[PDB]
């Protein structure tokens, strides 16, 4: 299921076996709260009603390495577009109308957007009936929900994420998912991962008008599902000569998540925009580059003539470890002490100067200098691919050593150039 | 009102029409909570009083591209300076004294700071009266506020932001703003944008002593208001030759917010330190550089002899889009599919290799590779300024291609140098 | 106690006098909540019981400059390893068993991990007794705690930090610390800084099975305590020639926290991974490099032959200030206005072009351009170390000016090279 290959020649490892779930688009729903325009166990409701009035008062005052290659989006542009529609005249009344005999209804907005509208709290109907037994309790439980939505919007300037359980309860989110217009695969994936959906959603406050509070919930559309994904971990590969500062180093800069998508590979350079759940990888295509699938060739052979593998160079031989999915890459240089230990037995391997790797089978921790790393202890097979470390192929006298946005061919050109002068 | 110019020659766009609101300084107020030193409907207050004692117990245990050019400040240095004063002897008693007959009072501290002090909760007076009818309810509502302030300080190590509605209610914040010593313009701007004020404020726990809990609220001073602001969006400008990796690229690195300020331009390289509300731009001068106004000349003519426009160079021709205020810049290179669509009609434009631009009029989404971008759908006019793309002016054989902290003149010097050798 | 030296020659300052508290490892405890499997003042408990059932329902659906040199760890790898054990059969029942006659017990898990288990809420025993007077109140207070833990896990995908006061109360955290297996020094340091401990902890949801909710709390182990620490502040050092863009600049890139640790120095390049409490510095060794102690020699003499001091170079002479522990470094260049003021007296010093420094004694604010900086007003002595600014030692005609990952020797080599050609 989950497997891993370490490449000794380029000091990198590839974890495969994952399945994708990529946010490719947004769904926008309009959540509504109908409000009231009002001015022994009684005095309980007295303050509960002052709380209500203030919440409305408060709401109305309110409504007055390679990541640099990414483009720049506007995350809530679609949601805010729907908000601007809800300010047109009659547009709020059109909604209030549709949600008259039911909580859930689909409405066609004037600019031609079909949206799932949803009345999750009907305070108006509640207040203008009872407040004009358990009815004290239920008012507090619904009022408290109103106060919390109010709290959230007024410390986040009307835009919140993840969408809290007060903005949209589980039972509400689940049925919203079900009433959505998506495939059965998408419905199940969202239903079985609602905490992730919550984290990739936005809650946007739109309007208070005509006794209605309206906010858009902006939900993720996963248009790519169950394609193969793999994570690339890289570490500095340096020479290990004796005289200090006479060493040269080289790191693959294309680390991150890689997912097959529509004939290409989606690449996510900041592997923190992606959230892994078991063997499923939730990513957002806004944080990706679209590369040719040939990019995968860089792991097998970094000198392949089909794709120009990206690297940076330096003279900075510092030690560090990279904790992978199924093991640990260790770059030990200079006088650093680098080890790996079993939980009960102690040190089992001492690393030499160079870049090496150890799997999580039998290993619980790795130490580099004064830094303790615990390794992920998930089941999976690791393969160690022996190979000559490519930094040995370069003459230090003509090596370009501050290249960052570089590649194999750019380094080869700089070398060929400075070598020709000689 | 909001307008936009795209510059085809340098692959950048400028959105203008915004008005500034820059945090230039801090106001520090001392919020107080008077506490009590104490050891049928009755048993309600019993646990409500145990909650109180613990909160106090708990509080006392508690009280035992170009962003790298920015300097480094200490955000709460002014607030903490006031805290250190409140530990001097008599200094707390001086406050307790002033707030004896009113909730709001201005006190002169011994080190010569005139501060707006504010007793927002008087538990002492409440407890040592009633707890020695609705009085169970009001105790819970004030106690709950105490527990929440306690919660916040003890997960944020005594420093919180944005300042929550428990630290300072709307009604309290509003009158605090009104009793403040600032201009009527500043008062209105803060009153009409209290959620933004909250986000730019700090809450700093100072002391528990002599039955008083004291925290400083650190509020923003907007010393620059209603000056013109404009946002600069830039994208990679590359050549589009057929043989891959034979292309050269160039990006303007001075993207961010620009605001006229006191004869100069304040420049905010990380356009996320700035929050836009309609056409108003809230920035913080701590995250800015002060540039000559001549920096604006880089948009009209990037080769102007008055200011040295900053760029970076590469060989990395990857596709990406930049979503602007009123449209979209698209950098399409290689085999990438780049389009723009109308919401109901589908693809309306297919982009060629190069850097191009489309406005948000008639356009709802832009696609680059596997990445869908929604465009901002705000009203405004866009102007497309036709011009020869400057990367065509360079000979690829003598082009410096890993420059990051570069500029037009630095690139010209490197070229002139390597050309002279030839 | 806290002291500071500014080095005029390299435009940097060192704040010393701090004591370390480094997170070197993790302790993992298993917090449990025993649940119930169930289907006048009465109707209070009715909804309180529906809340309970849902929380369980909801939980079960749920359970279906130099920072780039750092390695990459997996912060909760140890905690999650314990979670995977708690899914083995009998493993939950082994715990439920041990916590039968007490809230606190140490259990040996099957894979040989001795963990402090802790039953912080016994709803089962409570529900299956009473709910089959004040007992309405206590149920609400314990139920509310259950709902909040539920809230937190379901917006954070089961992993929370800082560990909230609902996950683990103060009284619980304190005794957990006391029952822990650590030194008396560690116990006192944690007890006296529980808000910091909270911030460096993780709460990981593990399992619902056999009427038990289990989450791991992952607590910090401070294996290095009371070693000397010092912070290095650096600023751009530029020449100040008249013709613009004819100037060369140089910045020490090794700014951050430095702490003596086990014969070496732990270096924290991102001085925000470290939290200072008075004169104590809480760091995490995962965000550090292990350097030779000789790295300290770079402050006294940057040209020392024992360690190769790291720098970057540019032509970008922009003004900025760096607020230190006890003063302010100012880099004033070009036409920028740079001053320092006393709180009541006004401007007291106007800075010249160059890099200069002023202490916090008599000084309250510093101004660079349109940017106001407040200085830290803590007691301590500053020493100004006069010295020739090293950028004057370089010939601008052969100066390498886009070096970022550079050093004194690398710059000297580039110079020696381009000078030999001449
Ligand atoms: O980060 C900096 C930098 C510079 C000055 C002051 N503070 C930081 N630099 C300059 C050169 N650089 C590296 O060698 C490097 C390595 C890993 N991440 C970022 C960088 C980078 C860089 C960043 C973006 C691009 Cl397009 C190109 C290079």
């Amino acid at each position: 299921n989950i497997t891993e290959e370490f490449y000794q020649s380029t000091c990198s490892a590839v974890s495969k076996g994952y399945l994708s779930a990529l946010r490719t688009g947004w769904y926008t729903s309009v959540i509504t709260i109908e409000l009231s325009n009002i001015k022994a166990k009684v005095k309980l409701i007295k303050q509960e009603l002052d709380k209500y009035k203030n919440a409305v008062t408060e709401l109305q005052l309110l409504m007055q390495f390679l990541g640099f290659l990414l483009g720049v989006g506007s995350a809530i542009a679609s949601g805010v577009a729907v908000c601007k529609v809800l300010h047109l005249e009659g547009e709020v009344n059109k909604i209030k109308s549709a949600l008259l005999s039911t909580n859930k209804a689909v409405v066609s907005l004037s600019n031609g957007v079909s949206v799932l509208t949803f009345k999750v709290l009907d305070l108006k109907n509640y207040i203008d009936k009872q407040l004009l037994i358990e009815t004290v309790i239920e008012f507090q439980q619904k009022n408290n929900r109103l106060l919390e939505i109010t709290r959230e919007f007024s410390v986040n300037a009307g835009v919140t994420t993840p969408v809290s359980t007060y903005m949209l309860t589980n039972s509400e989110l689940l049925s919203l998912i079900n009433d959505m217009p998506i495939t059965n695969d998408q419905k199940k994936l969202m239903s079985n991962n609602v905490q992730i959906v919550r984290q990739q959603s936005y809650s946007i406050m739109c309007i208070i008008k005509e006794e209605v509070l309206a906010y858009v919930v902006q939900l993720p559309l996963y248009g790519v599902i169950d394609t193969p994904c793999w994570k690339l971990h890289t570490s500095p590969l340096c020479t290990t000569n004796t005289k200090e500062g006479s060493n040269i180093c080289l790191t693959r800069t294309d680390r991150g998540w890689y997912c097959d998508n529509a004939g290409s590979v989606s690449f996510f350079p900041q592997a923190e925009t992606c959230k892994v759940q078991s063997n499923r990888v939730f990513c957002d295509t806004m944080n990706s580059l679209t590369l040719p699938s040939e990019v995968n060739l860089c792991n097998v052979d970094i000198f392949n003539p089909k794709y120009d593998c990206k690297i940076m160079t330096s003279k900075t031989d510092v030690s560090s470890s990279v904790i992978t999915s199924l093991g640990a890459i260790v770059s030990c240089y200079g006088k650093t002490k680098c080890t790996a230990s079993n939980k009960n037995r102690g040190i089992i391997k001492t690393f030499s100067n160079g870049c090496d790797y150890v799997s999580n089978k039998g290993v619980d921790t790795v130490s580099v200098g004064n830094t303790l790393y615990y390794v992920n202890k998930q089941e999976g097979k690791s393969l160690y691919v022996k190979g000559e470390p490519i930094i040995n192929f370069y003459d230090p006298l003509v090596f370009p050593s501050d290249e960052f946005d570089a590649s194999i061919s750019q380094v080869n050109e700089k070398i060929n150039q400075s070598l020709a002068f000689i």
